[PDB]
């Protein structure tokens, strides 16, 4: 019967789903600078939920025409350990996508974690976070909420249901009874306000949706079925009105590299490249 | 064992937490949350996650922020007091902190810790920097450990400390990443004193009572098992912070274990940690 160690080891032998990327210690693994283009905002990022939040807002601040908004995201492939260049780990020492530098200051400044940046998006333009401060709290809590909820999702219900390498009951059970509660919190807010925080979408929709809307219309983990998604009314409501906002449909979009192929595009440097640069035309 | 086509719950599941555990939310009984004579009213319970909002309370009365002045009333999560419909009302996540502001009215309710330490800065002006670039660096440090804590608590704590079955998958997937986490913040106090600049913010104040302790072997009975000594930076930072007196201090509200003179079970007045911890009510 297994006992942990007196001091914990890292067996880099034993294998599993992001082996070749997860390690105990942080840091740089190579030298590389990062690309920067002519846009004010450099986003450096990945299409999962997470740089999803962050496509979303930038493209909902544009469809209100946020000259300032205008943005290059340079794609990260999180599988090759591209977070862990020394550009990379410059912007973000986590090593985590999503990060962001705005380069209308000097020196320019960095943003990471997905919240932070949705945040730092909407102090800067004023868009999506209510002015009255009961309004402004609350769109904060559910904020809030997210960021701290979605690590038990994908960090626990995500990877023990989908990526671990063996199939073990009690964390399935866990975090599957936990992903079902947050589920139904959700459901239960939704059941009373139109959007997440209340009359009106804000950055909290935008935190959220990719998680849990995606998760309750089949797009995280292959784990609607199981997660009984049909009987969270109230999110499938507002998971398909957000989804079908036409910055959303361009935002979940960007630097994503699964899915169908007209549903991807790697990365962003103007507006046009919706027109024609998604891998759906890049097949020759 | 394969899991099923679609999750449905059982019971005779008897592990840690298992008790109040469920995969719905709501309350289980009705009661009405105690209010007292303080503009801040909190919920809480002296976890890392109560102890950064008393922490941040008693900084800011610290430093005369009278309108800071608070009732942190007990909820014993053990008992399933985050279910009374009272508390649904002031957090529907059913989790402690969370505390309502009434100073309003309706009173602003705030919720998760982090969303607490925020409103509290801005309302009062302190532990936020005022510099774009310095505040946007206290909000990254900020939200990473908001989403960073998940992986300690939820995911090291317990299955390394709670669950009695030490599953050898999952302690190895959660202590890695709770290394790599202190990794993180050990380079970053390398080169910094506080961990998002010169100065002291509501980041270390989330942080501390997390990473902090853990180092210290206040949390989880696992700095050995860390090699929690390997962080000399984490460890200089997280005994300065622990020396602060308004640390000390809000480190012990809402506390119900340890010793007796580390525990403070409520706090009604500034006068209760003379008066009114427990060893001091011995008579
Ligand atoms: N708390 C974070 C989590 C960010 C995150 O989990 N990013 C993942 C992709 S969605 C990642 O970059 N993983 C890289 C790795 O684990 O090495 C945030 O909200 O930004
Ligand atoms: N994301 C959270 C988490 C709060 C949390 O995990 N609270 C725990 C105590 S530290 C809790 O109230 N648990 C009660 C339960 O799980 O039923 C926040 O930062 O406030
Ligand atoms: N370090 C990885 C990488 C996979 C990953 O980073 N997952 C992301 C989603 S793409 C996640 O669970 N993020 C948690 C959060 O958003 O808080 C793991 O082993 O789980
Ligand atoms: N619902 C429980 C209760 C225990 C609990 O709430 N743990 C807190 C610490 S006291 C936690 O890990 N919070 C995670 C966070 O702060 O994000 C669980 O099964 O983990």
């Amino acid at each position: 019967t297994y006992q942990p160690a007196k001091v914990w080891t890292w067996d880099k032998s034993a294998g599993g789903a992001f082996a070749n990327i997860n390690r105990p210690v942080s840091g740089p693994t190579h030298e590389k600078t990062l690309p920067v283009g002519k846009h004010p905002l450099q986003l450096y990022s990945l299409g999962t939920p997470n740089g999803q939040k962050v496509t979303i807002m930038l493209e909902e601040l544009l469809a209100l025409g946020v000259t300032g908004a205008e943005y290059d995201a340079w794609l990260i492939r999180i599988g090759d350990g591209d977070q862990f260049s020394s550009g990379f780990v410059e912007v973000n020492p986590n090593s985590k996508i999503p990060a962001l530098r705005d380069h209308t200051h000097n020196p320019p400044i960095r943003v990471f974690e997905s919240g932070s940046i949705l945040l730092y998006l909407a102090e800067k333009f004023g868009y999506f976070l209510p002015q009255d401060l009961a309004k402004r709290t609350e769109t904060m809590n559910w904020l809030f909420w997210l960021q701290g909820a979605a690590p038990f999702l994908g960090g626990g219900f995500g990877h023990f249901y989908h990526y671990a390498p063996v199939k073990i009951e009690y964390a399935i059970n866990r975090f599957t009874m936990e992903a079902k509660r947050l589920l139904d919190v959700l459901d239960k807010q939704l059941a009373q306000h139109k959007f997440v925080a209340g009359d009106e979408y804000t950055i909290a929709d935008m935190a959220i949706w990719p998680w849990f809307g995606n998760v309750v219309l089949g797009g995280v983990y292959d784990a609607a079925e199981f997660l009984d998604a049909g009987s969270y009314k109230h999110v499938q409501r507002w998971a398909k009105e957000v989804g079908e906002r036409p910055a959303v449909k361009r935002g979940r979009i960007v630097n994503r590299t699964n899915g169908p192929l007209n549903e991807q595009l790697h990365e962003r440097h103007d507006a046009s490249d919706f027109e024609t640069n998604t891998e759906d035309k890049r097949q020759g």
